[PDB]
Parts: structure tokens; C-alpha cells; sequence
């Protein structure tokens, strides 16, 4: 296979702190000699793991995004025993649109594994990932959100996986996350992820849904960087307490979508997220965007349950997943 | 002045229940003989006031759309002592393409007033509320919310005005619709304003900020509808007794910004809608959208208050307000 | 009043054959010192009246195009008794773009008068066919036809004018004219129009509707060329014959529309142009765009009569005009 | 192979009248978790023959669609022995943007076969159809007419296979559709093609070309009702007798194109749909889109027939069909 | 008149070195409560006159832009005797979009004034400079250069005006500037420009065109420099010694253009910037854009001299202004 | 391998000149039976080799095209010795856009090869070249500049390659071409070019780069022509005594880049190009485009030499090489 085309400005396994950039080439009608410039922050200190932390692996997902800034700006080499690889835009044309995909190639960087480096510029970032960045990392954090479509209860990730030794320590770094809400789940689409190129390697990956909707709160963005804190203590890169607080267990839900919209209009939901809702209770209402006077369209709650995920914009579309019921443990 | 183009294809002045349009002529490129049809509802029964309720003024705004469309759909004839016209997509063309600003002419409906009867589409729509709907309407209920871009606590608002017999009955009508938050404010940029046309005849006027980001809860729904039926029994139209739950009055905002961003980039608000914040505490820091190890843009609180609006995406402009600090009374 | 900008590369009142531009400065992004350089010949010999013969006032109209380009290559001064004055792409910028409409402004050359020497493109067009052109013309001719949305009977078309001495002037204009349909109308929407330009000035105007949808046929070419050729003998400029063939006169079409679609979908028209209906008779069908299954809304003729009228794209919009009835007298 | 992610919301092996969708998952940026919801109608009863019906094919084709809208609403499972599987939207994307091709790849499903599960939208509709839908099916009907930019004399078509006996049996069926133009012609680029793709199972293909321009008549439309009446009749699914009128038949075309134009202009075609020309007789002009006074460039038969099909717009570009002269058996 | 919105983020009266922005509010679907912030510089110390100075009058014109980035980061309070204005973008929106005209409103502001309080953000601009700014000025000085279409030598310019006074006063400060061309000209489209605008008040303006294609060279951005260096120096603000070079003298250039293209194509100009020509030179010849083999249309000087002027891009445009032929007095 | 589409509109091995069209089949929304008729022009009398000439390999580079539309409209038969076959616009769909990349597919011909038959567009022309043209040629001669966003001294390169003997004779017809500058050098980026399908099969190619900025000069048009007729003259197509002017020869510049922009803004050169810089001498400084009074970001020379290429807009963006330096041997 030929080299990956992606040169850092900065070394990448030397002791200190270094702030640069990944520079991947790229040439197109308004600069032919270009560059796409993937900000990336190195600290290295010391004896330890190596841990590769991403956030806007889709572009319109925020909480990650400002974690990792703050990380990689406040983080003493001092501090650090191994090594933090910090890329806080990793769909960095993506986070540059606001966008889910890249505008370069409608690329959704989540799904573009294992790339290749003669692609397009979001299989290039994921080829480079794949081949030159992971294999010098021992664990993975991966944060995403719903992005400006979708809102979520904010829960870390761990993932049911035919190595149940790997299984058990996705599960305890998922824990020590500690977000509000915990999850393990069988990924149904594993084909072409990033968590499945790290965890097929033997390694620990560490994901979320830390909100949504295209924005963070303060809450949102302190449940990222506490998680964040706590794993990388976890994991021994990182030394002090961890924040350990109260965190509601879901069930397997089985990650897909039943209360799919059949229609176009004016969205309603009828509960908000976390909240309770009894089997055949009403969970949405879609109203005509073209006229008064018509009965709405009803969406019932398929079983008891809380809701876990929900369509965002006001305006909902013919085949969006209205709403997922998930159950408490 | 030449009358204004649009026909109703219901009658305004009947009694019962009447579902229709106003169309609005609209030639162009796709539809030499074509219409804007904007969703109308009349109820009119007996013997009252007429109101005049509108939603998505601008398009990105759903609370009051929601409420309007239950209203419109749910209410009896029987149930109704005056008339009700109904207007949940007031700018029709906005809310259609899911922006506060139509595609058409770019036209903030909110500031097209008095409009005319030979301009934009948009133009026309005010001219035809100015001259034709609400003189004959007794009073107006005009929601909005902050749209793609922002966030409110959830207030009704008054204004302050020259005919201190009106400011009294706005402010009885903002209090019986009871959200939250309460507020009465001098408006800074009257000219050209929907409130302003209501008002300056004489007439009631109420209005909201009911949330914003350009979707809407359970909750604020919920706000919307209570606050719809609150003011129509203040107003005598529907009959029934008031929700009255506790509201925080708002000490005068100015209506103006401080916190005005010089900068792009990622945003971090350091508090929430609703919460405290002292004098020269942090409430948004900027980060570079652009690279890693740069210290962040701070902007802080030049007095003690509670955050009341703030910048929405999670990626902020130079010159967008970041937010504001209000004060409770 | 400025004068307009407008200079033409030829001269308008010398004896020959001209061709050239009305070279309109046109400085924009993409070219700073630049033009609309709109085509134009003037063919001028001995005494006679000067007739102005204009096509694609709207850009996807080609049936007046193309009788007007073979006009003006074809005929030798010493056929010419008086001046043609030939523009058969009058809103030039919008026939380049095979658009209604312009797309440097969105103008509507058709309802652009008088216009304006210092306003957009269109209106210095305009400008200079009240203040310059028509002064030295006698007569117009000026060619419609239905545009991509909308298809028509091939028809000739005289006004109904306070002046009945000029009102009898041009119903003979439009009987030379002897196209398959012969009507005589009110115009209801004068303002601004080309036609009410001509003859508000006490001269005969010529117009047409010769079918539609963005295209034209050797029929619909073939009767544009007749009917130019008919009126230029009329008038007095050409010699010879005029070609008389069989016309059906429509009773007076109040030019008004009364099957408005209220739904967006698949439209299924059910007799063809110039076809009989009776009253009550389905006239179209609109299907849904989105589902099967579906009951369509149907459009039933209010009066008997033949179909002059028809929306052509195969997908309808809410408010757009199905279909006309029109009465044969 | 991967399993196709479609998944119809209703069974397609049940008997009775079952109106759904094939949900076909489409994440992207305006909707995460969204779908592209096909609309499909089963109707099944008793024993016989499945047939596969598509229209849109291509999205700006409408005779098809609006039979096959008919067909789905007015069919009783009585009436029927068999099975009809009716997608009136075949490639709906395309349909929804009113354009030949798909707005989210630039895909011609008409050239996507066999697709792949794991390729563009329009690809995964192929894979559907390739994999599931056709091995379920015994004959297809595939409605095609010109487009925006093609008109066609209505014709039904079959075509010459190595297979003789399917040949024959091809053919039989294209005369029970019993269009006013019959053809039996050699596909020249078949590679990749819907009608390749039910012709090499074996499997009977019924097609047409029923007019065009973006745009359908009452006359087409009763062509293309009548043809899919007659059809399934043949193929034993519906009951009744068929309708028999003239039709004529359209020696081999070979089906390529021999009047492309040179040169961008304003299109003025001689004669029209089913008329004669003789050999060198003057098919079409281009005049010059950007001055008078020139000569037109001429495009002559080649020998003689009648025109059988055309460019449809007014403005030709370079490289376009023309037209294209069949000869009469 | 209506307060211009505009609100400056620093004193612009003050003795010092200030730096921040115009504030202008602008409300679009992007940001409800958003700005330009357009950016400016005060420096004023001692005594002398006020000088305002913009570069991006059109935003693809750079060398001004350099020079007044340049001053305005590098000169002491100290060094200056009077006031400094320095505004190096000076209609910021379209400078960010690297185009001549605003993508906001499309408006040129070099012909909006004298603008207005309540029109486009581009008129806002301009009636701020008209009223707020130009009052406080007593000499202005705005660069210019082709842009992205237009190539010129570079001059400074001076006007010919009707009072003899001033019209001398601002050929001594072309003079002063000292570029290697020079020009003394009578403006034919005088009004709404900002020359006129600085003019009519009784001011002394100072004007150039320093090359352009979209660019900006060492050697044009020193010319600029130097330029702004010596008339700085001549009006008293800053001191020094002038820099003096031999300066070539044009006659007056009537201002207009004569080489119009009449044809779209590969656009070969036959002698460069500054190079003589002989009447009946071939100056330049537009080939086809579409075929080989055909004879290129030429374009000849009317008259001998040298070239000032050229029309830039590789492409030309119907109604482009090809060059023009100045003469060395 | 199929076949690929393209078919000629002329022979291309009769003696004679012939003008006509690579004749692509192109079905799209708006042409479903379209082509792209890229121009090309065959001269070819008695014996010698046969040369392929094309210009616009990228579409916003000028020089080629402007000496090889006036090579195919001059020449006569009786000139030539062999064949010359001219397509002066390669990249046919990227020159009509007057841009790098097709519009159609974003192809970048350049990097296309050896393409297939059956791909995009731009793989189609690729792919004619490999199997079709290139076959029956002898040599070839491709011409590039820097296109809209670079500037190169104006040079004539020849490729350092494996066969030593191939290399001698590169490097001979380079010297022939006799530029102002003269370049050998290694290709780093050699896979998928055009200049590698070339000389892979064993085959002299001259190439070059003769400016840039998306226009072109007489000087730099003249460059082209005497070193296209230069080079003719060597391969023995053409007769006549060849043109030798003193040519610089640049020390292998490894044709990579050492000065990225790691920030957007405004773009000022220190040097210009030809002109020579010592190491540590600024070659370029980087101002805010959104802020006045920072200091702005400065590049250095790394060695002494020369400026051989350089961004060329006004505006400069992270990623883009700002400029390169060449030493002279
Ligand atoms: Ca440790
Ligand atoms: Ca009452
Ligand atoms: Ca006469
Ligand atoms: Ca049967
Ligand atoms: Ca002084
Ligand atoms: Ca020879
Ligand atoms: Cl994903
Ligand atoms: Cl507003
Ligand atoms: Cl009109
Ligand atoms: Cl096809
Ligand atoms: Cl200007
Ligand atoms: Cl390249």
C-alpha cells in the first residue's frame, strides 16, 4: 500500500508540549498548491500509555470539541505519564462547515474505515488514522453528540464484543466515564466504524452521546471534560481523583430506531428527554406544514420506558427517527 | 393606496369553524400563475373580542406554531364567545424553508411594517395585516423564540409606551399568560415592528420568547399553549379559569447586548439559561476554530444577574451577541 | 429625468439593413467595465410606419424568437416600406438563462414599466423602451407564450381600452393576426405592463399567448411567422397577401383563474387543450408525490366550455393555476 | 454479499391491498438518522403471475407514474389473480427533485444494475431491486418517457435478445400494450441497464417511451393506462378484454442519434412528432443566441420517415440529439 | 434624517493609537443578534489635519488594503501631527468574500452614496462615512485597482472639477503621490460615488488604480506605500521627506472604453501594460471558445499611444471591455 | 477492456486539415441524449512523426490554448512533414467552467490516468488519450501555468526518469522549447499523470509551466508559440530555423514546498518573481483579514535564490504555499 500523504508539522513522539498540525494535501480549484491543516496537540511525559482522543469525528458535535481544546491548552507535560495524541476537529473540513460530513466529499469520517491514502480527503484522515496514529495508541476516546439533528440523555458507550477480556475493560473504562447516563450495546453497524478499527485491534475505545442539536451547555461540556479527566486517570496518563457521582444504567437498548416518521411537518414531542412514558402513551404528534384544520399524526410508545433520543429541528421529515423509548435497569 | 392582492378562500366574518388560506399571487420562474397559500383558521361565535394569533412571524421559531395548530384543530365553535383568526405560519414562505427570514425576499417579517400592497411578497403579507386583519382585530398574540441562533428563558413580554392606559392592559395580558418569566421592556427599535402596528392603534398587544435553537419542548410547548388560553380567558374569548403557577419578574432588561463576540470560533458558555452569575465572573469563552494551544477569548459578566439569552450554535461569529445577563426583581 | 445609459452600436432611423447590440453597462463582480449587449436590427426604406416587433419578454417564451430572428435575417430593405424596429430577445438577460424572470434581478420584464434609467437591469431595459424606443414606433408587436409552467391554445389577443377608436384599431390589429384562437380581453393587472405602455400612448398593440412549456413546435412557429407577416402587411410595412384561415373567437376570458391547486403532487390532467368539458366534468387530478394508496384531490369545471389553460410540469404546487375554462362564442 | 439495508414497511407475499414504503436508511446532514421512504403497493389474490411495475425510472417521466398512482388506488385484491407489486416512483429521489437523475448521487438508475447494499442510494435501490424484488417477479413493466430535454412518438418497445424464445415472447407482450407506435429493436448500450437486468433472468420486459417534455397529456396518460391494462391481461393478473386500436409499426431504428448539434442557440425544429420528411428536407435551424442578422445553421434528413423524436427545449446546446427520423414498416 | 445604527468599539476622538471596529447590527438567518464588525484604526496626537483613508472601497483590490494594514500596525502616536482614519477594508463584507460587490446586498459601494441609515448593510456603510465620518476628515484617500477582471498601470488620479481650487489643490496631492503614472481626468459617471461625495464637500480626495487581476506584487503594494507615505507627508499628518521618482503623464483619458468585446472567448491581447501601439495595431483577438479553425475576431487602437488598460481573465465576455489606448503628454 | 465512447467527428489520419469534435457521449439532467464535443484539429501531409498538442490539461491556464487555437487556424498542410493533432482544450468541460476541475465531476485531469472507458467524464477523456491518441503519437507536448491561484517564472521542464536515454532526449527537446527559464527535474507525484502515461511508453514529452493568475500576456503568449514552434521544428513536423534566446537554468528544485501558510488573511509578497532573496530575507508577510493593529505573520527564506513560483490572490488561505525558491545554476 502506498504512504499515507499526511505529514505533521510537529513531531509526534517527542517528550514536551507540541502544537501543530496534520498537513494533508490537498488541491482543488481555489488553491491548487493546498493544504487541509488538522490542528493536533502532542504531550508526552514520562513512562505510560498512549491514548488518541477525538472529537468532530462529525463536525456538527461540540462537547468533545471544547474538552479536548481546553485539554490540550491547560495540560502541563509535567502532568502527563505517557502520552496524550489530541486532535479535537478530527473531521476538520466537517467542524470547519458546522456540518456532519466533510463539504469536500460528503464524507461521513465515522463510517470511512479502514480509508485508504489514494482517496478522497475523508478516506485519506482515516487511513492515517488507521495505519500511522493507532497503532501508536493504547486506548481510544471518541466523543459524539446527536449533531443538529438528533438530542440524546448524555451517556458513555461500552460495546459487546466476541473478546469478552477486551468486553469487560471497554465496560470498566465506560464506567469510570461516569456520565449522568451508562450504556453497553451490540453495535449493529459495525462495517467501516472508527470504534470497530480500534476495538478489532485489541484496544479500548471509549465513546458517548453527550447531548445534541448542534450546541453544549455548560453541563454538557463539564460531563466531557470530567469524563474525559476520569478516563485518562483510569488509564494512568493523567494522576488524582476521580469525580464519581450517580449514573442511570439503560438496558441493551438494541441501538435502533421504531418510531420512524412517515410524514413531513411541524414536529411535536410529547415528553422531554429522560422522562418516563407508559407503553401506548403518545410521544409525538406530526402537524401539517401546509394547512390548518387536520388531525395530527400520533406516535405511541411501542413499551414503558424513558426517553432516551429525539428528533431536534422543529420541522421533522418522511423517514426521520421521531424518537427511541429506552429502558432503565 | 391600491388594494392589497390577497383573497382569502374562506370567509373572516362567519360563524363556525373555517379552514382555509389567504392567497397571495406569486409569479416566478417555477409557477408563472402561482400562489403563496399562507394557512388560515376563523372561529367565530357569539358574541366578543376578536384576537389575532400568530406563529413563526419568523420561520425557525415552533413554539407558538405548535399551540396555534392544537388551537385551530381542537377548538369548538360552542367553546367560543367573540372570534378567533388563527395564523400558526405567519410568515408562511420562512417557515416553510426553516429560516426567520423568507427565500423569497430575504424579508424579516417583523420588521416589514406597514408594508405594501405592491412590494416583496413579504411586503405584502404586512400590508395586508396592517390594512385588512388587524383593524379588525380587539387584540394580538404575536409568539416568538430565539430561533436557529438562540436561546431565552421562557418569558412573556410588555411593552413600555407613551399611552399609559394601554402599557396597564398589556402588562394584565402578560401577566395572565404567565410563562415563567416575566418581563416589560422599552422597545429600542420600534420602527417597522409588528408590536408596533398593534400597539399604536390602540391595541393590546402580547408577545413572548418562549426558548429557541430552533426546536421546541414538551415544556415550552406546554408554556405556549397555557399562556394561548391564559390571555384568550383574560381576553373573554374562551371561557374557563387560569392556570396561575409562580413567574420571576425580569428587572428592565435594556433589550440591548454587551457581550458581542470579536472574534470566531468555538463556543463554551460557562453557564446555563436561568442561572446565577456575579460581576466579572466568566459566562462564554471563544476558542480557536482553527488550531490547538491558544488561550481562549473570555468574556465575563459586567454585573451579578442570571444568564437570559444566549448564542445557540456551537460555533459563534464575530459581532453575534454570546449572551445576556438580565436581574431578577 | 437622467437619460438612460443605453446607446445602441448601430443606428435606429438609416435607410438599409443594421444589426447590432443595445449595449446596456453592466458592472459586476465578474466583469467590472461590462455589458448586456442585447441584440437588435433595424431595417428601415421609403415612408411608412414604424412598427417595434419584441420576443422573449419573458426568456422561456421562443415562439416570438424565432419568427423575429428569421425576420430580421431574411428580409431586404426593399421589401420594407417604414422601419421594423427587431429585438427578439427583449428581456435578454432572462433568455440566456431560458428563465422567466432575470437572474441578474429577478425582474419581470412584463411588469417592469415605465422603469428607470438609474434602477436594475430590467428597469433600464424598461426605461429605454417607454422613453426612447416606443416614442419612434407607430405600433408593437409583442410575443407571449405560456412559459415551462403553463401551456396555452394559440391565441391572439386585443384589450378592452377606454379609447374604443383605438380599442376597434387593435381588435383589427389582432383579426390580421389570424392565429388559430382570436380573443378580446380586459386586462385586469395594467400596472406596469408593456401593453398598457403602448397604448396608453394612443398606438395599437399586437400580443399573443402562441402555446407554452418551454418549447415551441413547426405549428406554433409557423403561426407566430404568419401572424407577424399578417400584421406587418396590415400595418402597412410589408407587402403582398395576408394568409386567412379558419380562427374560433373565445368568449371574454375574465383572464382570471379558478382551479388554484391547494395541494403540491402529481398532476394528472384529464382532457387536452382546446378540448370540450361540461360543467361538473374532472378536469385534473392531483396525486399524492409521497405515498400510494391515496384518494386524489380532483378539480371539476364550474361552467361548460373548451380548455385554454393548463399548468405543464408534470409535479403541481400548492397555489399554482390547473387549468382555464374558456367558452367558444 | 452484504444483505440490502431496505426494509419494507408492509409484507409483499400477503393477500389483499397493502400501501407502504421501502425504507431505505440515509444518514446525511440534514438528517441523521433518516431514511428515504419508497412508496410501494402489493395487491394479492389467488394464483398467478407476479408482475414488477415501475415508473420513474427516471424522476421527470410521468405518464407511468400516473397509471401506476391509478392502478395502486383503484385495484380491488379481487380483481386480481396474482400479484402486482407497483413503485410508481422507482427512483424517488430523482421523482421528488423532478429531474432524470437522483439529487443526492447524480445517479441514472436506469444505468445502476446490478448496484451493490453498500453503494450510493440509487445503487442500493438497484441492489434491491437486482436481488429481492426481480426474483420474486415473473414479468416487469418499466415506463419510460423523453424527459425535460426529449419527446418521443408514444411507443411500446421489445427487444432483440440471443434468447429467441424470450424474443418472441417479448414481442407479444408489446403488442398487447398496443401503444400508437410499436418497435422491436437491438439495445446498443445495455450494460448496466434495468431492462438488461430482468431480460437476462429470462423474464419478459415490457417498455415504453410515451411522450416527454417533462410533462404528460390526457391522450399519454390513457396510452400508458391502457398499455398496463392490457398487459396484465396478457399476463393473465387482471381480467377482462383488451383494447385494440391501430398502432404503427417503427422499422429497426438503430436507435442512435444522427443530428447532434454543433452549437449552442435558440431551436427551431420544421416538423413535428409523426410527421414525414423526405431525404435532405430541412429536420431543424439554430439561430444564434447572441445576435440577429446571422444565418441559422441547418440540420437535414439523412433520408426519409417521419420524426420520431426531438429535442424538447428551446435553447439547443451543443452535443444535443436534435431529432431523430424513423422509417414506417 | 434616522441616527446611522453604526456604533464604533473605540473613541475615534482621542489622542493615541486605537484599534477595534464599526460595529454595524445586521439580522440575517445565521445570526438574529449579529454584526459586521468592520475594522479601523484612530491615531491622533498634536496638531494637523484629519485624514481618512479606506482601501477595499471593492473588496478584490489589495494594494490600498497592505499599505493601511501596514500603517495602521506600524506608526507611533508620536510620529503624527493630526489625526489618522485608517479603514484598510473599507466594504468589509465584500473584502471577505474576496469580491468586487457585497455578497450581503450586491452593492457596489463605490456608487451607493450618499447611502442611507435604513437601507442595505452596503448604504449603512455609506451613511455613516457620508455623516459620521467624512464631516471629521479634511482630506481623503481611497485606493483602488482593477480587480479580479481589470489590469491597469499604475496611477494616482486627480479630477477635473468645477471649482478650480480645489481642483488644483487635489492635482497637487495626485502630484505628491507621486505614481509611476499620473492622471488628470473629468469623472463622466459622477454620481454616487464616494470621490464626489469627499469633492462636493470642499475636501481634497486622492485616488488611484494600482494595478489588479486580484493581486498585489512588491513592487505595486511599495507604490502604494510611497504613495500614502508622501501625501500624508504633503498634508502635514506625518513627517519626513518625500519620495520622488519620474511620474508619466496621461492625457486625459476620457474615462470611457472603446474596445468593447462583441463576442464570449479565449481572450490573447497582443502588447502589454504600458507598451505603445500605432493606430490600426492589432490590440488584442478573441478566439473560439468551442471549435478549432476559425478565424479570431481582432480588435485595433483607433489610435496611436500606449495601454493602460486590460480586461484580465483568460475568458472574455460579450460587452467586456477589451483595453483601452492611453497618450503620454 | 470496452471500448471507449468517444468518437471523432473527423478523421484523424487523412492528409489535409481537419477541424471538428471528440464527440462524448454525456447524458445528464439537462441533456439526456447529450454530448461533450471537445474541439480538436488534425494537420498531417508526407512523412514525419506525429505530435500530440493540448493546452487546458487544467481549465484556468491559458497560454496553451491561445498558441494551439492559432497553430490550428495557420498552418497549412503543405507546412507539415508527419501529423499534428491539437486539442488546445484538454479539460474541455473545466475550461468552459474557467476552472482547474471539471464542473461535471471535479476531475482533475491531470491526475486521471490511465482512466477507464467507463468512469466519469474526465477518466473517459483520460482514457481515449491512454489507448486511443497516445498510441499514435510520437511525442507530446503539453502545456501548463499556474492557474487563478499561482504565478511560476515562465519555464520550459524536462523529467529525470529511469531510462537515461529517454531522459537525453526530454531534456533536448526542453532546451528546443528554449524558454526564458529551463528546469529538469524528478517527479515526486508521478502516479496517474499525464506526463507519466507518456513517457512510460517510451515517449518524448515537453511540458511546461508559463505563468499563471488565470490569464495570460503577449509575452507569455509568445513564450508558448515560439517554443511550440521551436520544438515542432526539433521533432521535424515543422521546417524553418528555430528561435534561441539566453534561457536561466533552475538547480533541481525538488518541486516540493517549504513556505505553507498556516493562517488566512491578507497576502503581501516582499519579492517578485525572477527576483532573488537571501536566506533569512522575508519573502512574505500574512495580514489579519478581520482585525487592524496585529502584527503580522512573516515566511523567511530558508536559502538564498530566487522567487520561481508564488501564491497568487489577494487572499491567502491556511494550507497554501505561499511561494517557492529556486536557486540558478
Ligand atoms: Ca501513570
Ligand atoms: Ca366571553
Ligand atoms: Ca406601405
Ligand atoms: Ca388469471
Ligand atoms: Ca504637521
Ligand atoms: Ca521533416
Ligand atoms: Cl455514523
Ligand atoms: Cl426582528
Ligand atoms: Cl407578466
Ligand atoms: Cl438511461
Ligand atoms: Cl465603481
Ligand atoms: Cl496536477
Amino acid at each position: 500500500m502506498k504512504d499515507n500523504p499526511i505529514s505533521p508539522t510537529i513531531p509526534l513522539d517527542q517528550d514536551g508540549v507540541h502544537h501543530g498540525f496534520l498537513k494533508l494535501p490537498y488541491s482543488r480549484d481555489d488553491s491548487a498548491w493546498g493544504s487541509v491543516m488538522i490542528p493536533i496537540t502532542v504531550i508526552q511525559n514520562g513512562a505510560g500509555k498512549t491514548a488518541l482522543l477525538t472529537g468532530a469525528n462529525h463536525g456538527d458535535e461540540y462537547e468533545g470539541p471544547v474538552a479536548l481544546q481546553e485539554l490540550a491548552a491547560t495540560t502541563r507535560a509535567e502532568d502527563v505519564t505517557g502520552r496524550l495524541i489530541i486532535v479535537p476537529y478530527f473531521n476538520y473540513p466537517a467542524f470547519r462547515a458546522s456540518a456532519r460530513t466533510s463539504p469536500i466529499d460528503r464524507g461521513n469520517l465515522n463510517r470511512a474505515f479502514p480509508g485508504r491514502p489514494d482517496g478522497t480527503v475523508t478516506q485519506k484522515i482515516a487511513d492515517y488514522f488507521q495505519r500511522t496514529l493507532l497503532p501508536m495508541a493504547d486506548v481510544a476516546v471518541d466523543f459524539h453528540s446527536g449533531g443538529k439533528t438528533l438530542d440524546f440523555v448524555p451517556f458513555a458507550a461500552a460495546h459487546i464484543l466476541e473478546d469478552k477480556v477486551l468486553q469487560d475493560a471497554c465496560f470498566a473504562a465506560m464506567q469510570a466515564f461516569n456520565a449522568p447516563y451508562s450504556v453497553q450495546l451490540l453495535e449493529i453497524d459495525s462495517e467501516g466504524m472508527y470504534d470497530t478499527a480500534v476495538e478489532e485491534m485489541g484496544k479500548v475505545l471509549v465513546t458517548t452521546e453527550l447531548g445534541g442539536g448542534g450546541m453544549s451547555t455548560a453541563r454538557s461540556n463539564a460531563i466531557a471534560k470530567k469524563g474525559l479527566r476520569n478516563v485518562l486517570i483510569h488509564f494512568g496518563i493523567l494522576q488524582g481523583e476521580m469525580q464519581i457521582d450517580p449514573s442511570v444504567t439503560l438496558d441493551m437498548p438494541d441501538g435502533d430506531c421504531y418510531l420512524f416518521s412517515e410524514h413531513d411537518g411541524l414536529f411535536e414531542i410529547m415528553i422531554d428527554l429522560g422522562e418516563p412514558v407508559q407503553e401506548g402513551d403518545l410521544v409525538a404528534r406530526v402537524w401539517s406544514p401546509d394547512r390548518t384544520g387536520e388531525a395530527p399524526v400520533e406516535y405511541r410508545a411501542r413499551r414503558s420506558g424513558v426517553l432516551i433520543s429525539r428528533h431536534f429541528p422543529g420541522m421533522i421529515k418522511s423517514g426521520d427517527c421521531a424518537a427511541v423509548i429506552g429502558v432503565v435497569e
